[PDB]
DNA sequence: ACCCCA
């Protein structure tokens, strides 16, 4: 029932993910109840992983594509 | 674009 799943994004994408001091991974964390780790530091790619029961994992990943897709073509 | 917490 527990797993460790982790996702290789790029910087920019971790930017939306992580949001303006933090408050949208905050969020992403409260809501899912998933542990959720994102790697450190402007590399080209970074890794976030998510642990906990695969239903926390779940609701996570759901709240990371959505917010990447509210996201999408928004800075260049 | 956003940089969390460890």
């Amino acid at each position: 029932h527990m797993l460790t799943i982790r996702l290789l994004m790029h910087g920019k994408e971790v930017g939306s993910i992580i949001g303006k001091k933090g408050e949208s991974v905050k969020r992403i964390r409260e809501e899912s109840g998933a542990r959720i780790n994102i790697s450190e530091g402007n590399s080209p790619e970074r890794i976030i992983t998510l642990t906990g029961p695969t239903n926390a994992i779940f609701k996570a990943f759901a709240m990371i594509i959505d917010k990447l897709e509210e996201d999408i073509n928004s800075s260049w």
